[PDB]
DNA sequence: CGTACTCCTTAATGGGTACG
DNA sequence: CGTACCCATTAAGGAGTACG
């Protein structure tokens, strides 16, 4: 499990889910659509085998990630 | 805020909920139904004024509560 | 890569009642 | 309190296709 693995714009997603923001919320704040957001969680979480943004959100924090 | 507020049984949620676990873990975990988690959640969300799971999560780890 | 959909399923949430 | 259900909704997840 390594953060360098996922791409520039899935860490963005990451940093804001670890702060607990849902995802329109997410989408708001980068300007992009909620879909898109989505795709970018789902990719983010089968790539740092992660089961939920809880998860995600636990771990960056855990392992001082950022 | 201040996590004393909370009852026992809350306490028990948010410790499992910070450690990313879904409700159903939680209640199999604690041998209670997902019923009584999902309402010592939601209690626990109302009291401590926070959004989602994720936000109590978060809080957890960043006020160092545990 | 990142954007933005489709479709479907499951998780989570917010309110209520009830009762040892 | 803690247990456990009812109702209803939105949020979240997992797969796919598409395109500049």
């Amino acid at each position: 499990r390594d953060v360098n693995q996922l791409t520039p714009r899935e860490r963005d997603i990451l940093k804001l889910i670890a702060q607990g923001l849902p995802n329109k919320m997410i989408a708001r704040r980068l300007d992009i659509t909620e879909s898109t957001v989505k795709v970018h969680v789902k990719h983010m979480l089968k790539k740092m085998k992660l089961k939920s943004r809880v998860e995600a959100a636990v771990w960056v924090h855990q392992e001082r990630i950022f």
